[PDB]
C-alpha cells in the first residue's frame, strides 16, 4: 500500500559507498547511507523489502535547484525543527507539516531549505517505489533523509 | 477513525428543514438536507452516526467570507469539475486535489468559489467530528457540500 508514500522511479537513492542508484533499481539485501537520529551519525544499512506502486498524484520539493518528487504523504526529516514532516499528514498520525522554508537533512548532515512545494496530477498512473531499511528505518532520496515503510505502522 | 476527516465542533450542519445546527449537537436519527449527484436534487436524509475526535491540525477553507474548518483530508464536491476532492488526498484513493479557484456547492445549488485554502496546528487538541448520512453520505457544512464517512 501506499501510507508510508513513494517515490518516482527516477529517484536517486544513496548507496552505503556514497554512490546513487535509482530506486527502482534497487534490490534486497543493497546497502544504503542511512541515519540515526539520535546518535546524529551515518550508517550503513540493508534494504529488507522494495515494493513498484502506482499514483498519479505527486508533490515536487524543491531545494535549491535539486528537488524530490513523491507521493504528498511522504515523511521527511526537518533537522532545524527536529521533527518527520509530511506536505499532507494524515491527522492524529504525528507527522508535522512540510511547508516552503522548512528544512530537510542532506546526506552530508547540512541543513537544505525548501524554496517551493507543488502538487500536480499526471495524465497517466505512474510507477513509484517504496522500500525498507532495517534499524533506522530512512534513506536518502536526491540527497535528503526521507523515512522507509514500517511494518508497525 | 479520521479517514473520512471530520469538522470541528461550531460546524453548522443544514437540517432537512434548513435550519442550522452545530455538528456537535447532532444526533442519530436527525434529518439533514442531502444532495444527490446523478439527479442533482436535493433530499432529505437521517444521521445514522455520530463521532467525537480529537486533533490539532485543521485546514480552513474560505469561499468569500464564510469558511469551513476540518481536518485536510476531508472531501468536498466541485460542482464546476463534477469532481470530490480534498486537500490532502491519500494517493490512489481517487480523490482530487482541492485548491484555491476551484468551486463548492452551496445548500441552494449555487457555485461558490474558494478564495483561500490553509493549513495550522492548534496549540492543543480540538474536538472534531464525523457523520453518516444514510443514502446519499453527504451533508452541508456551513452551506457547502461535504461528503460523509461512508
Ligand atoms: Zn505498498
Ligand atoms: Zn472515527
Amino acid at each position: 500500500n501506499l501510507r508510508g508514500g513513494a517515490f518516482v522511479s527516477n529517484t536517486q537513492i544513496t548507496m552505503a559507498d556514497k554512490q546513487k542508484k535509482f530506486i527502482n533499481e534497487i534490490q534486497e539485501g543493497d546497502l544504503v547511507r542511512s541515519y540515526s537520529i539520535t546518535d546524529e551519525t551515518f550508517q550503513q544499512n540493508a534494504v529488507t523489502s522494495i515494493v513498484k506502486h502506482e499514483a498519479d498524484q505527486l508533490c515536487q520539493i524543491n531545494f535549491g535547484k535539486q528537488h524530490v518528487v513523491c507521493t504528498v504523504n511522504h515523511r521527511f526529516y526537518d533537522p532545524e525543527s527536529k521533527l518527520w514532516k509530511s506536505v499532507c499528514p494524515h491527522p492524529g498520525s504525528g507527522i508535522s507539516f512540510l511547508k516552503k522554508y522548512d528544512y530537510l537533512l542532506s546526506e552530508e548532515g547540512e541543513k537544505l531549505q525548501i524554496t517551493e512545494i507543488k502538487t500536480f496530477t499526471t495524465k497517466q498512473p505512474v510507477f513509484i517505489y517504496h522500500i525498507q531499511v532495517e534499524n533506522n528505518h530512512n534513506f536518502f532520496a536526491n540527497g535528503v533523509l526521507a523515512h522507509a515503510m514500517q511494518v508497525s505502522i
